[PDB]
DNA sequence: ATACATACC
DNA sequence: TACTGGTATGTAT
């Protein structure tokens, strides 16, 4: 498959000049400035501050290190090319062919064949077709994916009944308890037939082989898996042998540190495009560099960020799955071809409010904060929020609040019309 | 509390 | 022709 410059070449040539690209520059500059600002303060940092922080951080680091929990076994399962794999399963014509699930405007994912051409999730179809004109863009069938998801979630329930579904295709499992019961199971209880039988051992490696086997037998789709003593690690491992493979970080401190040693921080869940580029500008790329700079980082970043970075640098993370409690927000948003007539924008706001009210009606939810989201034709995004004393829920009450927030924004630019491409409404601040 | 940014599927 | 929908969290004021 294609190189890796030829790709970015095509994307640039196709993106450059678009209102969309304009905005991406506007953001990258707003980030570069944020780096430059950080960069200053690093210069104004003294050696006797550095020493002061270093003795503080290490005091906290000894507290984390002494509390390290290796006694749990955490599994992250992540379906392989989920949507695309499903559409491949049920249409032989795509057998050995590059595909992507989505529209010509936007793609959800792509199969590994198509990923060799640099077509990826969150790419517009029309750009992906320039990277690979044989690409088959198959429309998404959300409802199938939900149904397939339910089939695997049923299997996963056997090993951890409190497993944490992150989305349709992925989940964390705490198999610690299952491995204890399984230690002294007969071959009967861990024997599965092929769709002539097969058997799996008593170890963690084997349990996960059984899970991934049953998943393939039930759904005709492969999954990858990661094993570790915490979620943060397990999530990373699950990606290591993708597609259709496992990895284990064994529950001993040395192994953890061996894995961490040269791990690019980007691979950790929650270090993205920006934090990478920010941490790179301090010379931090691996998770040991992140450890080494821990004093400096305590001065340049907020408490939560450097606390989080320290957990990353020590190979720490969550060692029990907290059963997802109540939601914090519900929202709906929609992109469209340009709208500028005020009366059409009110109507469209009123529609979204109705849809949100209907989704609230499902889970019997009422909130206090209504937040409209507007994104003009140049991709610039405004949110405007208003909190109310008493909780609201109906399409009328939500619209009443959103109406004004929108009105204000139409008035502000007056006599210029709001030229928007996306509107949304969110409700939040639900009671405890 | 409000705004905007960053991240994940 | 065409650049998503969605929830939670962070950063800053
Ligand atoms: N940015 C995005 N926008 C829309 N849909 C997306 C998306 N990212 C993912 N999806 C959809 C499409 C995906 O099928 C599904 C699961 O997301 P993953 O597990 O992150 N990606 P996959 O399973 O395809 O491949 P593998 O894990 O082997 O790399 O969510
Ligand atoms: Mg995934
Ligand atoms: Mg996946
Ligand atoms: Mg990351």
């Amino acid at each position: 498959g294609l190189d890796k410059e030829k790709i970015n070449k095509i994307i640039m040539e196709a993106t450059k000049g678009s209102r969309f690209y304009g905005n991406e520059l506007k953001k990258e500059k707003q980030v570069n400035q944020r780096i430059e600002n950080m960069m200053q303060q690093k210069a104004q940092i003294t050696s006797q501050q550095l020493r002061k922080a270093q003795l503080q951080v290490d005091r906290f680091a000894m507290e984390l290190e002494q509390s390290r929990n290796l006694s749990n076994t955490i599994v992250h399962i992540d379906m392989d090319a989920f949507y695309a794999a499903v559409e491949m399963r049920d249409n032989p014509e795509l057998k050995d062919k590059p595909i992507a699930v989505g529209s010509m405007s936007m793609l959800s994912t792509s199969n590994y064949h198509a990923r060799r051409f640099g077509v990826r999730a969150a790419m517009p179809g029309f750009i992906a077709k320039r990277l690979c004109p044989q690409l088959i863009i198959v429309p998404p069938n959300f409802d199938k994916y939900r149904a397939v998801s339910k089939e695997v979630k049923e299997i996963l329930a056997d090993y951890d009944p409190n497993f944490m579904a992150m989305s349709l295709d992925e989940a964390y499992l705490n198999i610690t308890k299952h491995l204890e019961e399984r230690q002294n199971w007969p071959e009967d209880k861990r024997r599965y037939f092929i769709k002539n039988s097969v058997v799996f051992g008593t170890s963690a490696q084997e349990v996960v082989k059984e899970i991934r086997f049953r998943i393939e037998q039930k759904t005709t789709l492969t999954a990858s898996a990661g094993i570790a003593p915490n979620t943060m690690l397990a999530k990373v491992c699950s990606d290591k042998n993708k597609p259709n493979g496992q990895y284990q970080i064994l529950p001993n401190r040395q192994a953890v540190m061996d894995f961490i040693k040269d791990l690019p921080i980007r691979k950790v869940s929650g270090i993205g495009k920006v934090t990478e580029k920010m941490l790179k500008a301090l010379g931090i790329i691996t998770c040991t560099e992140l450890y080494q700079q821990r004093a400096l980082l305590s001065l340049l970043f907020s408490e939560t960020s450097w606390h989080y970075f320290l957990h990353i640098s020590l190979g720490l993370g969550s060692t029990h799955l907290t059963r997802d409690g109540e939601r914090k927000s519900m929202s709906v948003e929609r992109t469209f071809s340009e709208i500028n007539k005020a009366e059409e924008q009110y109507s469209l706001c009123q529609e979204l409010c109705s849809e949100l009210a209907q989704d609230l009606q499902k889970e019997r939810l009422k909130g206090r904060t209504v937040t409209i989201k507007l994104k003009n034709v140049n991709f610039e995004v405004k949110t405007r929020a208003s909190t109310v004393s008493s909780v609201v829920s109906t399409a009328e009450e939500i619209f009443a609040i959103a109406k004004e927030l929108l009105k204000t924004e139409i008035d502000a630019d007056f006599p210029h019309p709001l030229r928007l491409r996306l509107m949304g409404v969110r409700i939040s601040s639900f009671p405890n």
